[PDB]
């Protein structure tokens, strides 16, 4: 019914895959809250055979409960009844930093996945605005950056801030990190899950995350101990700054010997009568078997493996042993802390 006179946010998850995107996504949750404009819930993007597709919020994720955190609209909402009578053609303007080449600009439909997400909801932009140039940018808790936001985009003038990526910091922040209790898997992903764990994990269970696609090895490179500078997700086993301690490429990138080794002391730690294994790529099903053999237990993987019931099953483990690196383990971590009513243990490989 009525719409919201502060004005919208609308965005693009358009840097990096589901890890990247939710990563964002919380930060966008924070700066649309402090902000106190209406969030529009994004398209999430999933990149496969020869397409780029848009996946809805609610697929994934319950839009009563991420309303509990802030002022949401589902996209199919915003494309019915919001945009329709505060958002016409002449006033679609996209915002980012900074002008780029590609004449200067946000080029927000330039390129996969920018352009697909915006044809998918029959946007195409008329001008650019730039926020760059505010100090401290997209951080709404430095003094006076506020103040500054709603003088230069008045909701009377742009009902509808649209950026051309997440207006977020990549990795998220500390104090972010809570946010995700108001993410909670759809019905459907969560019975995904449960049938599962019921028909091929015995109790209790320890979960796995097994990060070995080709991408990997470069982000591991990234390492240099003598700086110990964050990388990704780190600061969720290192803490912020890595004030815990130093990153190595045994916890980023551990061999397939430290994997295995992990595995059998985190089934011993509590007497683990299954192992379930996500992967992108290698679940390793057979050398962990080998390895769990003299314990008479297995190692079991979802065939195929569906990334969000493969988060949704590790979120439920026993006992979830993820990569410190990853944000993808970054959002099994998260939930484990604050999804329920209490939290659920978590480890990560090459730390203590
Ligand atoms: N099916 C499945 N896909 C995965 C798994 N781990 C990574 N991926 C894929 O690889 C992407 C990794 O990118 P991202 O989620 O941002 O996490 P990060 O790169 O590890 O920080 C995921 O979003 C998935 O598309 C997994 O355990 N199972």
């Amino acid at each position: 019914e009525a719409t919201d006179p502060n004005g919208y946010i609308v965005f693009c998850p358009c840097m990096g895959r589901f890890g990247n995107q939710v990563d964002q996504f919380l930060g966008v949750l924070a700066f649309a809250k402090a902000l106190d404009r209406t969030l529009v819930l994004p398209n999430f993007i999933e990149f496969k055979h020869p397409e780029t597709k848009m996946i809805p919020f609610e697929f994934l994720f319950q839009v009563g409960t991420v309303a509990k955190y802030t002022r949401v609209v589902t996209m199919q909402e915003f494309t019915k009844k919001i945009m329709p009578t505060v958002w016409p053609p002449e006033k679609r303007k996209a915002f980012c930093w900074t002008p780029r080449q590609a004449e200067p600009g946000c080029h927000s439909k330039e390129g996969n996945p920018f352009g697909p997400y915006w044809d998918q909801i029959d946007v195409s932009f008329v001008g650019d605005e730039y926020f760059g140039d505010i100090p401290g940018g997209f951080d709404l808790n430095q003094m006076g950056s506020r103040k500054k936001w709603l003088e230069k985009f008045p909701s009377e003038e742009y009902p509808v801030l649209a950026f051309s990526s997440a207006p977020a910091p990549f990795p998220s922040k500390g104090k972010v990190w809570s946010i995700q209790k108001y993410l909670r898997w759809s019905s459907r992903i969560t019975e995904q899950a449960k049938k599962f764990i019921s028909a091929n994990l015995a109790k209790p269970f320890v979960a796995v995350h097994l990060r070995n696609d080709a991408d990997w090895v470069r982000v591991c490179e990234h390492i240099d101990t003598t700086t110990n500078r964050p990388l990704f997700a780190s600061e969720q086993c290192l803490g912020e700054g890595h004030h815990l301690g130093t990153l190595t490429k045994e916890i980023c990138s551990p061999s397939k010997q430290q994997i295995l080794e992990q595995i059998v002391e985190k089934v011993g730690s509590i007497g683990a009568k299954s192992v379930f294994v996500a992967s992108d790529k290698d679940h390793m099903i057979d050398e962990i078997n080998e390895a769990l053999k003299p314990y008479e237990i297995e190692a079991h993987r979802q065939e195929p493996d569906d990334m969000y019931t493969s988060l949704a099953i590790m979120g439920r483990a026993d006992l979830f042993v993820g990569n410190c690196v990853s944000t993808f383990s970054h959002i099994v971590k998260r939930e484990r802390d604050h999804a329920g009513q209490s939290p659920r243990p978590s480890a990560f490989f090459g730390i203590r």
